[PDB]
C-alpha cells in the first residue's frame, strides 16, 4: 500500500563541488588510497563510540562489537565499507557531508594543481571525497544512537540527497557503498583488497574482516 517517503536535495558548497570535479576528472596513479581514507574514517568513528561508552555503557545497547567489514559485490559492482562506530545524525550528514565549507579544501586543490600526490588528501581533512577516484556514485548509510537511520547519496554533479533509510536496519555505525566506475573493478578482487589494506591500513586499532562472495 504505497509508501510515502520524504527526500531533501542539497547543493554542495562551491569549493567541495570543485574538489569533487577535480578528483573525478583528473588522472591520478595512486587511486587505491581511497580505502585507507575510508578505513581511517571508520577507525575515527570507532574511537568515538569507544570513549563515549566508558562514560555511558548504555551507548553500546545498539551493539558492543567494534569492527570494520569490507564487502565486495561483483554482481552489482559495489564495494561496501561498514563500521560499528559512533555513526552520524541527520544534522551530522547535512552539515559535515557537503553543505558547510571545510578549511583545507582550497589548500588541497592548490596542492593537487601543483602536482601533489592524492595520497595527501587525509592531511587536508577532505579524505572522504577520495571515494570519487573509484566510484561514480557513493551512498552513505548511517545510524547514530540519537537519531534514526539515514541514507546520503551523490553521483557528484553538485548535489546530494538525504532521506530516511528503509533498507536493512543497522544497530549503530556507518556503511559507505561505493558504486564503482567500470575501469576500477580491481577493487572487488580479494587479492587487491588484501594488498592495499596490508600496505596502507596495517595499524588500525580494530578488527577488519573481508567478506567474499
Ligand atoms: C573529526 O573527524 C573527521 C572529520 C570531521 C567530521 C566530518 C567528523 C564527523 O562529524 C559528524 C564524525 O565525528 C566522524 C566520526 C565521522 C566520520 C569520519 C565518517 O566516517 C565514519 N565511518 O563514520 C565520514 O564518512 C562519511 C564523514 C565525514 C568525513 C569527511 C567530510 C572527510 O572527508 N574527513 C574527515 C575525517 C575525520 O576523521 C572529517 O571531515
Amino acid at each position: 500500500p504505497m509508501e510515502e517517503e520524504e527526500v531533501e536535495t542539497f547543493a554542495f558548497q562551491a569549493e567541495i563541488a570543485q574538489l569533487m570535479s577535480l578528483i573525478i576528472n583528473t588522472f591520478y596513479s595512486n587511486k587505491e588510497i581511497f580505502l585507507r581514507e575510508l578505513i581511517s574514517n571508520s577507525s575515527d568513528a570507532l574511537d568515538k563510540i569507544r570513549y563515549e561508552t566508558l562514560t555511558d555503557p548504555s551507548k553500546l545497547d545498539s551493539g558492543k562489537e567494534l569492527h570494520i567489514n569490507l564487502i565486495p559485490n561483483k554482481q552489482d559492482r559495489t564495494l561496501t565499507i561498514v563500521d560499528t562506530g559512533i555513526g552520524m545524525t541527520k544534522a551530522d550528514l547535512i552539515n559535515n557531508l557537503g553543505t558547510i565549507a571545510k578549511s583545507g579544501t582550497k589548500a588541497f586543490m592548490e596542492a593537487l594543481q601543483a602536482g601533489a600526490d592524492i595520497s595527501m588528501i587525509g592531511q587536508f581533512g577532505v579524505g572522504f571525497y577520495s571515494a570519487y577516484l573509484v566510484a561514480e556514485k557513493v551512498t552513505v548509510i548511517t545510524k547514530h544512537n540519537d537519531d534514526e537511520q539515514y541514507a546520503w547519496e551523490s553521483s557528484a554533479g553538485g548535489s546530494f540527497t538525504v532521506r530516511t533509510d528503509t533498507g536493512e536496519p543497522m544497530g549503530r555505525g556507518t556503511k559507505v557503498i561505493l558504486h564503482l566506475k567500470e575501469d576500477q573493478t580491481e577493487y572487488l578482487e580479494e587479492r587487491r583488497i588484501k594488498e592495499i589494506v596490508k600496505k596502507h591500513s596495517q595499524f588500525i586499532g580494530y578488527p577488519i574482516t573481508l567478506f567474499v562472495e
